[PDB]
């Protein structure tokens, strides 16, 4: 029932970025969440989240080792930010951390690792 | 035994800032929280937070309408941020938010009224 937007980012950004996104697509699969994923890599921004998505969303997930292009799009959102290598290692901190921020009566930003 | 650092900020002179610091100082001692408060006003920055203070603080409170100088300093802190006239109208909202951010497992940033 929830709708999640996300951005995965790697400096080089072709390999480490796509597997993060794919994992999240199947995580959102399981928990039956709606999801739109933006990719930022050395081949540039793909599936760029329109600001319609971002405002329609209940929580954002920022998986990155980088200075997100247009990181400011997300300041008015509940979100969880973590590194690439952290989401891949153990992601159910992350998906649980997402469900906490999702549940929390307050509008929290949560940084992991 | 908990330790809080705080920054109150207002463009419109040294009047809207000190009562904010005032109320917080006595919100704190009542809860027996240690507290150091940085003031940023038309007279400049007073009792600026030592970073050893910021790095050993359990949580920061950012009472500001404006853009804090050294907003940089709190990126790795648990903190609650709100505007001055919001902290003024009803302050218990704020410290219980503070006590959640203090309680909650992860480094959460909380933007409030
Ligand atoms: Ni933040």
């Amino acid at each position: 029932m929830a709708y999640l937007v996300a951005v995965t980012a790697c400096v080089s950004g072709v390999a480490h970025t796509y597997m993060a996104a794919e994992r999240l697509e199947k995580l959102c699969l399981l928990e039956k969440w709606g999801v739109s994923i933006e990719t930022q890599g050395a081949l540039g921004t793909e599936n760029r989240l329109a600001d319609e998505d971002i405002r329609r969303a209940d929580v954002a997930l920022l998986i990155t080792d980088i200075e997100l292009a247009g990181a400011e799009r997300f300041e008015h959102c509940r979100y969880v930010q973590c590194s690439i290598y952290a989401f891949l290692r153990e992601p159910q901190r992350v998906m649980s951390a997402v469900r906490k921020v999702l549940s929390a009566p307050q509008q929290t930003h949560l940084i992991l690792e």
